[PDB]
């Protein structure tokens, strides 16, 4: 009865039975997914532009638009893409997405591993990725994270130059979360300020290996921070509802027990810090 109540609640939250993931399941796209069971919902997937529909799977990337649906359209919420990240086979696809979406801020929640391969050149260097040139115009590190200032242009028009700020979290442990949330809160603060300075900017791209665990954690924390900042400390904070709201847009967002608890820890610290600054 307790069990059956809880089971009923879980059944009502089930979305993988409601929304198809045809595109990610295509055999033509097998090499474009890290995991065959971590796929974008068709309804919210990012569709790559300029692709030939006669080439099976050509428009596919393992990424979804994520909207903060707890803020109204009048409340100036930031928008996100939750993406699989740093997969060597899809690096050109990633930059196509970044360009077409007009994204000016990219958030990477992993260090390199060797599989997570860099998709930027070294400082002062320039590299081609499909139709695009990327130049690394500087790297600015803290203890916990790194800002790389990128400039991107089409190969066919070098006058068009676009600044992209690449934020890479360096301190996130393998198979766990940061011991304290201050680093992530600081990181998100910088990210938010950057995005706010660019009113024309497209969505913030957030990625991790699978694009659901760390990615979902970062996005949910950011959304809750935005909700508190926008609506105030008197506002109702419902983390479970927020997670369910993002999971309807990409399955499995916030994957682990440690991530789930971390969201509470981070938001508790954010509230307390805020109150200390308000002298409240």
């Amino acid at each position: 009865s307790g069990f059956w109540e809880e089971f009923e609640s879980l059944q009502k939250q089930e979305v993988k039975n409601l929304h198809q993931r045809l595109e990610g399941q295509r055999p033509e796209n097998k090499g474009k997914n890290r995991y065959k069971n971590i796929l974008p919902f068709d309804h919210s997937r990012v569709i790559l532009q300029g692709r030939d529909s006669n080439i099976p799977g050509s428009d596919y990337i393992n990424a979804n638009y994520i909207k903060n649906q707890l803020l109204g359209p009048d409340e100036n919420a930031k928008t996100y893409i939750a993406s699989q990240g740093c997969l060597e086979a899809t690096v050109n696809d990633f930059w196509q997405m970044a360009w077409q979406e007009n994204s000016r801020v990219i958030v990477m929640t992993t260090r390199e591993v060797e599989k997570c391969v860099p998709y930027w050149p070294e400082v002062g260097m320039q590299r081609a990725y499909g139709p695009y040139s990327v130049t690394n115009c500087g790297e600015h590190d803290t203890t916990e994270y790194k800002l790389r200032t990128l400039q991107v242009s089409p190969l066919d028009n070098g006058d068009l130059i676009r600044e992209i700020w690449h934020y890479q979290y360096l301190s996130w442990p393998d198979h766990g979360v940061p011991s304290e949330p201050g680093g992530v809160l600081s990181f998100l603060d910088q990210i938010n300020q950057r995005q706010e300075s660019l009113p024309h900017a497209g969505p913030i791209i957030v990625h991790s290996s699978a694009g659901i665990g760390r990615t979902g954690t970062i996005i949910v924390i950011d959304m809750l921070m935005e909700n508190i900042s926008t609506k105030g400390l008197d506002c109702d904070i419902d983390i479970q509802k927020t997670i369910q709201m993002v999971r309807a847009q990409r399955s499995g967002m916030v994957q682990t027990e440690a991530q789930y608890k971390f969201i509470y820890v981070a938001i508790a610290q954010f509230i307390e810090t805020t109150k200390k600054k308000l002298e409240v």
